[PDB]
């Protein structure tokens, strides 16, 4: 897993550029944007790109509970291709950007301002976690 600290935290107008590789036969990785080092952390994000149920799941985590999946339309990764996500932070909420195009707006569940960390984990061969 990887970990990119914030020292600015997360504000509106702060984008995370995350590059990397789906191996072949990937199951499913994730996104996390956490309230804390430690293990158990609260998530304002957790973005979940699943290649083995070809689904893309978006969630928040508080107090070690679940809150409610939203869902993306349609899963725009592939085992063996490279990809480029944009999570970018506005007022309102997240916009998560793949590729070329804008793929879905995840609203704050979680005060930006709680945001500490980056990680990345699961199934996925990380190029690069920019912070813009
Ligand atoms: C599929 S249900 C649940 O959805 C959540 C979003 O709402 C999260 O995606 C959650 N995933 C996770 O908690 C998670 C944590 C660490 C790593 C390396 C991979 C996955 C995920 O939990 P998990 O995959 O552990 O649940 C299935 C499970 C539960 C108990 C025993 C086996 C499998």
């Amino acid at each position: 897993p990887h970990k990119s600290s914030l020292p600015e935290g997360i504000r509106p107008g702060t984008v995370l550029r995350i590059r990397g590789l789906v191996p072949p036969n990937a199951s499913r990785f994730h996104v996390n944007l956490l309230c804390g080092e430690e293990q158990g952390s609260d998530a304002a994000l957790h973005f979940n790109p699943r290649l083995d149920t070809s689904e893309v799941v978006f969630n928040s985590k508080e107090q070690g509970s679940w809150g409610r999946e939203e869902r993306g339309p349609g899963v725009p990764f592939q085992r063996g291709q490279p990809f480029e996500v944009l999570i970018i932070a506005s007022d309102d909420g997240f916009k998560a950007v793949v590729g070329d195009a804008q793929y879905h707006h995840f609203r704050h569940r979680l005060p930006l301002a709680r945001v500490r960390l980056v990680e990345v984990g699961g199934d996925v061969q990380l190029d690069s976690v920019r912070i813009f």
